[PDB]
């Protein structure tokens, strides 16, 4: 008996192993913050970018406190609260609070906007809502309207900020009451994937299975009470929360940072300002840091450790991050739906730069399969299909997508062709799911292709990505008109899906207009050949 229904447990076969193997500890998630504070209570766990400062103690309590007064709002035990907060102390409050009153987090990205939104409140069935109130140019008050006209179960929006007629985030909060504990088997949060189909999928995650997330992160990157990591993802991005991110540092009582922005400006002033040790970006902020160490003037000799990931780093820029940067590399294959694969600290500078990394766990079981299904060969690429202790074994209420994207006897269909090197190490060579990675921002060319075709111009769309030297992949829209009427252009579009609620890094960079796509003997677009047709071939 769970919690939620509508995902997919391990088979019990599989959960005695994990819990047998030490991975699996069958403590709630919010006890890594507990336990430290009790232990620590008086280590500063938390800079903000104003330079704030909260204790474990500090942090610990306020968790309570505002548990507590999500009960009082009728939040809790199960409930589903979909969270959008910038990287602020508020979001890390938030969330103790909400595991420890019972809550499941969904947790969203500042940037999407109300399709997303939407789709992942009524597919949660989200009781609550929390917010900024306008952050980076965007009051999202006005989607919190927009998201409780089109979602019933959304009964109270919670504002960091001016909250309106709503309620003030801040003034959630009462005298801590003793709380049950969540089973730690049960799902602990929902994260968004990037995705594949016309919907966003949430993923479910456990609580054995996040801790052990966590935890086994810190030890492969070397996080304890030394570790100063600054935030630079948002702090809902799997990467910054527990890879080992926000989590891991916490748990091993080192010191959260939180930056506002990836910008050199904010990042390298609060590197030297905090002493930051540790950090983790995607691919074109790495370049970004690379390039403006040659003009900026901070001192960033504390940081020992830059995290690259989301999309592959070349190897050319790999080699610049000891010299440029003065800290160690280490390249970050991982994905919100469990596998992480880093390189070692200590791994020969020939596999940072080259490799993408080996598997987290002893028990991450991985194939890489042919076009068939079939095993590759040692050194061949393929998919990569993969088993574990933190992998899921279905996404949230979505039986037909499971039914495709997992194998019978429970392999993740990652999408990702790799090939596997004699010691482990993989090396990502390219994909065969139909998603774009924009500069480490996954798009669904579905989701996309059917928002474009809601266009009154346009009939078809096939949405293809495009290489790009720094970005990785840009997005072009390939376009057929509506019948006598004309398709839009790119700036028409853009303000079009901006409009209908579209996250804004899921905007085509092109448009390109044609009379028919060309499709394959089965009848499907054939985007390999719509690639060619863009360039010009
Ligand atoms: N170093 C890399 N080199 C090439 N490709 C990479 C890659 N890292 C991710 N990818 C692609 O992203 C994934 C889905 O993305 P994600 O779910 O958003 O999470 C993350 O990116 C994420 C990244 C690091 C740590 C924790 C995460 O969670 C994969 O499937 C693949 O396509
Ligand atoms: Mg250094």
């Amino acid at each position: 008996s769970h919690m939620l229904d509508g995902w997919v447990p391990w088979p019990e076969s599989f959960a005695r192993r994990y819990r047998a193997a030490g991975y699996w500890e069958g403590r709630p998630l919010d006890r890594l913050l507990r336990e430290r504070a009790a232990a620590d209570p008086d280590r500063i766990a938390l800079v903000d970018a104003a330079g704030d400062r909260w204790t474990y103690a500090e942090l610990d309590r306020h968790a309570d406190r505002q548990a507590a007064g999500l009960r009082r709002l009728g939040i809790g035990a199960g409930d589903r609260v979909v969270v959008q907060l910038p990287n602020t102390d508020a979001f890390v409050v938030l969330f103790f609070a909400l595991l420890r009153a019972g809550a499941v987090p969904v947790l969203t990205l500042p940037a999407h906007r109300e399709s997303e939104i939407v789709h992942v409140a009524e597919t949660a069935g989200a009781t609550a809502y929390v917010i900024p109130d306008v952050l980076d140019g965007f009051d999202h008050r006005a989607l919190a309207r927009a998201a409780r006209k089109a979602v019933p179960s959304i009964e109270h929006v919670l504002v960091a900020g001016e909250a309106a007629e709503f309620t003030a985030l801040a003034d959630v909060d009462a005298a801590p009451v003793p709380l049950a504990e969540p089973d730690p088997g049960d799902v602990a949060l929902l994260l968004l994937s990037g995705g594949t189909t016309g919907k966003p999928k949430l993923i479910p995650r456990t609580h054995d299975d996040y801790t052990y997330n966590v935890r086994a992160s810190a030890e492969v990157c070397g996080f304890d009470s030394d570790t100063v990591y600054l935030v630079v993802l948002p702090t809902a991005h799997n990467f910054a929360l527990a890879c080992p991110g926000l989590l891991g540092t916490l748990m091993v009582g080192g010191t959260v940072v939180l930056a506002p922005t990836p910008s050199p400006e904010d990042a390298f002033e609060l590197i030297e300002r905090e002493k930051v040790t540790a950090t983790a970006v995607v691919p074109p902020v790495a370049l970004l840091w690379l390039d403006a160490v040659e003009w900026e003037d901070a001192d960033l000799s504390s940081l020992r450790l830059l995290q690259v990931g989301g999309s592959k780093l070349g190897a050319e820029p790999a080699a610049r991050v000891r010299p440029a940067l003065g800290c160690t590399l280490q390249q970050v294959f991982g994905m919100a739906e469990g596998l992480l694969n880093y390189t070692r600290l200590d791994d020969p500078s020939d596999l940072v730069i080259q490799t993408q990394g080996r598997p987290l766990s002893p028990d991450d079981e991985i194939r890489v399969v042919d076009e068939d299904g079939r095993d590759v060969a040692p050194g061949e690429t393929g998919e990569l299909l993969t088993r574990g202790p933190y992998t899921l074994r279905g996404y949230y209420r979505a039986p037909e997508h499971n039914a495709r994207t997992f194998s019978d006897d429970g392999f993740y269909r990652t999408g990702d062709l790799v090939r596997v090197l004699p010691s482990g190490h993989l090396v990502v060579e390219g994909r065969a799911k139909d998603q774009i990675n924009r500069g480490g921002d996954k798009i669904s060319a579905e989701e996309l292709e059917n928002h474009i075709m809601a266009h009154p111009g346009v009939h078809d769309a096939a949405v293809v990505g495009m290489p790009d030297a720094t970005m990785g992949e840009r997005t072009c829209a390939c376009l057929v008109p509506r019948a006598g009427r004309s398709a839009p252009a790119q700036r028409e579009l853009a303000a079009f899906l901006t409009d209908r609620g579209v996250a804004a890094y899921k905007l085509p960079d092109r448009v390109e207009v044609m009379d028919a796509f060309p499709r394959t003997s089965v009848g499907k677009t054939d985007k390999k050949e719509l690639g060619r047709r863009i360039a010009g071939q």
